[PDB]
């Protein structure tokens, strides 16, 4: 079957056939659309089909489908599964699998870059100290003194689900949040519970507004351990505005490396529960979401105060005005310090080009409109006007429960 | 079967049960989400009538009463005999209000129970339709103090005698392609403008010419009518800070009035049912003015502001966007023409959602449409999970008449 999507700005119509290779479920039915829902131990029986499907994709991609090498690899994996109940990926397969999980990530606007991903194979890791060393190396490599390079580090796969590797941090680099007795929050309100966990584990908290959190690392199902990333490895950007000289005195900064560390990478039915990955920022992630969400740094009022905007009625659009100025500041600051960043106009235009190329060469590009459209200035970006089809392909990145909710404490 | 929605800003979780009363289909499957797609007999009619009358009698707390059983019988007899049926005034009013209540793409539904319903089921000609519509327009406008209204023309019969308003909205501006290759006025309306001309219209050929109504009664050929200009309330656009803003020569109309949809009530189809409310500022300032395929005014405005248009990262589009939208709101407010900003309308919609969850067990909502086209995440609806499903009575899209009609 064929499905069409239209761009309502250009009248360009694309035809999706790739959705036919979709296995996982969306959450939607013919009677309900769950498109705006945020969050909607394997046996041998379920594993060989998943392995076979993956290896068929891999071998097609290298133009060796049905070759002796393809057939021998199927037989070898087959035997490994029946005898050991799992299997190991070849290095080439791991790399392919990680690149494809990114390519298939329908909530990611940055996918034009998918084929340029440095993969660090950390499957020989055994301890939390080992994980710390791997993660420092990834941070240093990815940071590259401001010239950011995409990377992912992949720790050993799940076995019985009792021996999981996990990074407890939601991102490798984030700021602490501290709930005060008066109910106000110092730092990032998103990180309060995690900060509290770190403190209980023995972290000495400086208790400021931008304290970089320690890494909390779990190897082989053991209790997690704390490590401080060397500060010289944490690139940060002080935020200033090109025209407003008082902007610097708001005391804002942000880190340059966006690096998600709490997702699960599935490749050929194997589950990599610790697979931190990083790219570079789109400005709005910081300027809109991190700074201006009511439940995050919430700076809108203080900025608009300083700008002397009319704040007595929402219809003056003071919030919208202060919002644009903050986002100008973020982009100006990163550019001035030569730290890679992309604005939402550039990123969305590139995404449309990527999506069109994917339809031509791949037969489709699963995309989640709710996530792809930037959180300011939606309709003056081309993605707002682009119909998208959302479906799930593997290899993939998936959510998983927070480890403090499930971990069996050893003591 | 029972579904949760969470607001990620406030942690408020609501439980939806209303979706189980859902009739029509979404376009989505377990394999594919089509959430961002814009447009995805006697035997058939009785279940539809019964479903509707049950909910009606339930609403007036008379479910299972003799009057309920008697009406279901009377409608059954009428369908068996005539192949259709007629709604009581009370049913028509209830049905229209509920089609609005059920409109998953509408942010303004807190207002759904204050809808003036004009019953135009006795209309027979296009001049009649014109009269009804002028009366609707004048009532709704109310000298700037806008009141929500719908006018309901006769229902479909055999489908060869359709009433239709060919216009997409009652009030829109003409669009003309130039020898130049550019577009004068609204590029969205070029095809409709040519159809008007093809049928005789005296196109003044300007940037903001109120289109004529093109009205089809009883399946006949449509006829042209100019709405009396004193009935079309328009607003000149100026900025509270920028004295140069007026020189762009921008104006818009005060009355948003969709006229091309189909109202379905109890299986009956009302193919001409123009309805109107009042604007949310972004519809004009973001969409009408700034879409590239619309008036597309960002470049001109940015130039007048003397912003750096060399690089996208100066956010010159975003700066101008905000100013254009401040101007729209300021102008309407200054001329006392009802308008709502996107902060206010979305805050109201959240309150409405909570009311609907509490009093009805849910509220179908299409996040893609509900979140405003600017400043998305600084409005509360951005952080609100929404379930989208189709309830009846409903408003539905229908084919443009010029493709269907035979002359
Ligand atoms: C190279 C520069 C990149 C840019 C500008 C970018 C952009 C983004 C943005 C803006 C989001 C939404 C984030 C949010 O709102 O929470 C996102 C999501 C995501 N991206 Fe990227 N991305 C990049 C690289 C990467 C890389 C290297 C990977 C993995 C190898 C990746 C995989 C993902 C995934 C799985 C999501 C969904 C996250 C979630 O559900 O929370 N992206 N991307
Ligand atoms: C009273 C003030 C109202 C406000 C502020 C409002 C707000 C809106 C907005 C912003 C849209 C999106 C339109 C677009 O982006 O193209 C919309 C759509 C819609 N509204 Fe309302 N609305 C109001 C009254 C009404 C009334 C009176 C009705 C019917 C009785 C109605 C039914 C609908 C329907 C069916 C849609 C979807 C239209 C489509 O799919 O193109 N609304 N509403
Ligand atoms: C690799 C990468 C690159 C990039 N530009 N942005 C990201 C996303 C990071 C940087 N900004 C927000 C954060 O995402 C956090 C995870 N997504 C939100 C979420 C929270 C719960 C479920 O989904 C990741
Ligand atoms: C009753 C009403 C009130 C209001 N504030 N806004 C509207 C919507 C009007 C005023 N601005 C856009 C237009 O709707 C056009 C129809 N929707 C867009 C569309 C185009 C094709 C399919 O769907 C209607
Ligand atoms: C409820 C809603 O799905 C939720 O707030 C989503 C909307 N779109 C988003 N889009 C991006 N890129 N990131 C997000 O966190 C969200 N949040
Ligand atoms: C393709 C996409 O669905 C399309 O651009 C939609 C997005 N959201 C919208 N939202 C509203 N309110 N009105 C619209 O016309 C649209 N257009
Ligand atoms: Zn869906």
């Amino acid at each position: 079957r064929f499905l069409k999507v239209k761009n309502w700005e250009t009248d360009v119509v694309l035809t999706d056939t790739l959705h036919l290779k979709s296995t996982l479920e969306t959450g939607c039915t013919e009677h309900i659309c769950m498109g705006s829902i945020m969050l909607p131990v394997r046996t041998k029986d379920q594993l060989f089909p998943l392995a076979k499907e993956f290896l068929d994709q891999y071998y097609s991609s290298i133009k060796r489908f049905g070759s002796k090498a393809h057939m021998d690899r199927l037989e070898e994996v087959n035997k490994e599964i029946e005898s050991t109940s799992t299997y190991q990926l070849k290095d080439t397969e791991l790399i392919y699998g990680a690149k494809h999980a990114w390519r298939n990530a329908s909530r990611c606007v940055g996918r034009i870059q998918w084929s340029k991903l440095q993969v660090f194979d950390a499957r020989d890791c055994t301890t939390a100290h080992g994980m710390f060393n791997y993660i420092c190396n990834h941070v240093k490599y990815a940071t590259n003194k401001g010239n950011l390079r995409s990377a992912i580090t992949i720790f050993p796969q799940r076995t019985d689900g009792k021996h999981d590797f996990r990074v407890w941090n939601s991102q490798l680099i984030r700021y602490a949040g501290y709930k005060q007795p008066d109910g106000s929050t110092l730092g990032d309100p998103a990180n309060v519970q995690f900060t509290e966990i770190c403190i209980q584990q023995g972290w000495k908290a400086p208790r400021g507004r931008f304290d970089v959190l320690p890494l909390l690392l779990q190897a082989n199902g053991n209790d997690p351990e704390l490590f401080q990333i060397p500060p010289e490895l944490v690139l940060e950007v002080p935020i200033r505005h090109p025209k407003f000289d008082w902007f610097k005195d708001l005391g804002l900064k942000w880190y340059g490396l966006p690096a998600v560390s709490n997702m699960l990478l599935e490749i050929g039915g194997l589950e990599f529960s610790a697979c931190p990955f990083s790219g570079w920022y789109m400005g709005t992630e910081i300027g809109v979401r991190d700074y201006c969400d009511n439940s995050r740094y919430n700076i809108l009022e203080e900025v608009a105060k300083k700008m002397d905007l009319d704040m007595r009625k929402t219809s003056s659009l003071w919030k919208d005005q202060a919002l644009v100025e903050i986002n100008i500041a973020v982009l100006y600051s990163f550019q001035s310090d030569k730290v890679t960043i992309v604005d939402h106009h550039s990123a969305t235009e590139s995404f449309i080009k990527h999506m069109e190329n994917e339809y031509r060469c791949r037969g489709g590009c699963p995309a989640d409109w709710v996530w792809i459209v930037p959180p300011m200035s939606g309709s003056i970006t081309p993605v707002f006007h682009q119909e998208m089809l959302n479906y799930r392909l593997t290899p993939s990145f998936e959510y998983q429960p927070d480890p403090w909710n499930t971990h069996v404490w050893k003591g």
